[PDB]
């Protein structure tokens, strides 16, 4: 798919300005673009050297343009990943996007989440993510601060058309605001160590490598940080668990499928934070009666932290119900964070 | 509104101190701030928000006006200098900034109108050189001298020079160069000639109009020769292996493209000053370092007959 004349022309003279090598002296016609992504919002496409034209040094034959459609804080993040060799290099940033590295690679599927050898790599790798030092704000006020900021909104929607207007009913029939109160007091008492979390650890933003489809930890990369942010560990592990149970590729309206009942299993859990927790500290010299004791909690607190993935993205949905024009079921996904909700507090 | 900056941003927990951290009061200066510390070239950057940054304290004290032509103290900054010009940055790489900064200063300049009778005198006799005719010899003069774009300080001065406490008989890694807010994609003489301009002036004179010029202290061929026998090697990976005779065939193309663009350094700094005299709320001989620099470029184009 070739992006339309405009972006064609923009994309060109990105690349040619910011990149260097080859780049530098190429031609508009010898210039090699196509969608990865579409829409009014982050497109995306791939930029390309002619497979004729020589590279003079170690610049890139292909990079991703990223077009927009905290900037300072995402940018520098971004940046700061790139330098640390976690996410894709940056080449180029200017106000209307970024020019980064270009990954041979795809992303997981739902269902490879639950895969022994690629689950205990994610762990390690969001591990590693949260032993980092970040220049951002240390103090845990993403979670209910964004909870807050999304619940003020969803409390000021008014609707206009019928199965909306029916579907936020029911929602707001659950009386958000005091559940909102309750989900503070459970979680204020569950102890959770405050990190660098990614916030998002879904199969949408793990890269699965190119070449090392054959190496048991070494064949992904997490990418896509918007929402990352120093949190409650608890809800970077839990948010990833729900995840194993929305399928977003689903091709038919709402296009997701929700399955409780691919929520991992204790077994699962376990074998999740066991590669966890020697990854972020050494822990493999304690008493196996201490490792079970730390777990354990852990299990109870990740369970816990769970249960604020299902409230802050269900809250999340109804706002883009109202504010985004993207192709998705919105409100459906919100009764199903919801329902998710409920039954997993139901569990607790 | 700082105490909370410091409780948030740091794990125990204008230019400000406060182990120790110093506190900064914008997304190209914070991303390339992010990187220079990611690549230890830069103090560590600790917090960044809308309202300033924290970054490391270092130990040390700026350089002097004189020490600048130390010879080790030469050497090193040239070394660092080729390093500094060595990186890659997310950055447009087209050249921009050097005859963008000056038109843009141009334009205003030609519209400032100030009040005080004296500025409007100095003014009056800067406006006699003929600014927009000038700048266009300054121009057809470097589009015809080659100088590789390479990633530029632009501001490498005694001011933003620290010499490194408890480093001071190190000959060779003793300093550190900062403040990067004019850094940019740019003429690599540019660098090289705003710093030997750099010699002749002392911003730290405690009397009006709060700095010096003296145009007998920019450096002599030798201390130049000196300099960028420092840079080429530093910069060029080659250029050590190369015969005594092609290795002065670019020391002598060199000087005269450093030398060269030592003249867009008083043109664009001198154009810079007149602008802060009508804007600046420092205490500070804007005019009549305006005026320092523009007899110096004069002065430079007589010296090289251009
Ligand atoms: C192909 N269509 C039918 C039209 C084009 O867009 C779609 O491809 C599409 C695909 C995925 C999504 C999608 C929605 C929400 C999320 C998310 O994980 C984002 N958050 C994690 C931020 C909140 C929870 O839901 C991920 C992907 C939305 C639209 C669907
Ligand atoms: C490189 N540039 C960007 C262009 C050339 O001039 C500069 O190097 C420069 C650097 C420092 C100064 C400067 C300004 C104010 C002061 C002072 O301390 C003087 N007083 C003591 C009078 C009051 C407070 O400000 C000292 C040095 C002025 C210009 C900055």
């Amino acid at each position: 798919e070739q992006p339309e004349p405009r972006t064609r022309r923009r994309a060109y003279l990105w690349c040619k300005e910011f990149l260097p090598g080859a780049w530098r002296g190429l031609r508009e016609d010898e210039f090699h673009i196509s969608v990865i992504r579409g829409g009014l919002s982050n497109m995306l496409f791939q930029c390309s050297l002619p497979d004729t034209t020589a590279t003079l040094g170690d610049e890139p034959r292909k990079v991703l343009l990223r077009l927009y459609g905290a900037m300072v804080l995402e940018s520098v993040m971004f940046a700061i990943l790139a330098e640390r060799s976690l996410g894709p290099k940056l080449y180029g940033i200017f106000p209307q996007g970024r020019l980064e590295q270009f990954i041979p690679s795809r992303r997981l599927d739902t269902e490879e989440l639950s895969l022994p050898d690629i689950s205990a790599e994610i762990a390690e790798k969001m591990a590693t993510f949260h032993g980092m030092k970040m220049p951002f704000n240390k103090e845990p006020k993403w979670l209910f601060g964004t909870m807050e900021k999304y619940l003020k909104e969803v409390l000021r929607i008014k609707f206009t058309e019928e199965s909306r207007i029916k579907k936020l009913h029911k929602l707001l029939s659950y009386n958000l605001p005091l559940e909102l109160e309750n989900l503070r007091s459970l979680l204020e008492s569950t102890p959770s160590p405050v990190v660098f979390c990614h916030n998002d650890c879904q199969e949408g933003n793990i890269l699965l490598l190119e070449g090392r489809e054959n190496s048991e930890k070494q064949k992904l990369m997490l990418i896509d940080f918007e929402y990352s942010s120093y949190n409650y560990r608890g809800f970077d592990i839990g948010n990833h668990f729900c995840e194993w149970m929305y399928d977003y590729s689903y091709e038919k309206y709402p296009f997701f499928r929700a399955n409780i009942r691919k929520y991992p299993t204790k077994k699962q859990q376990l074998h999740f934070i066991s590669s966890y927790l020697p990854a972020f500290q050494d822990f493999e010299n304690l008493s196996t009666e201490e490792k079970s004791i730390i777990k354990e909690e852990m299990l109870l607190e990740v369970n816990r932290f769970a249960l604020a993935s299902h409230f802050l993205w269900g809250l999340w949905s109804i706002v883009q119900a109202k504010i985004s024009s993207i192709e998705f079921g919105y409100m459906d996904y919100a009764q199903a964070r919801f329902d998710a909700y409920f039954h997993q507090k139901r569990k607790l």
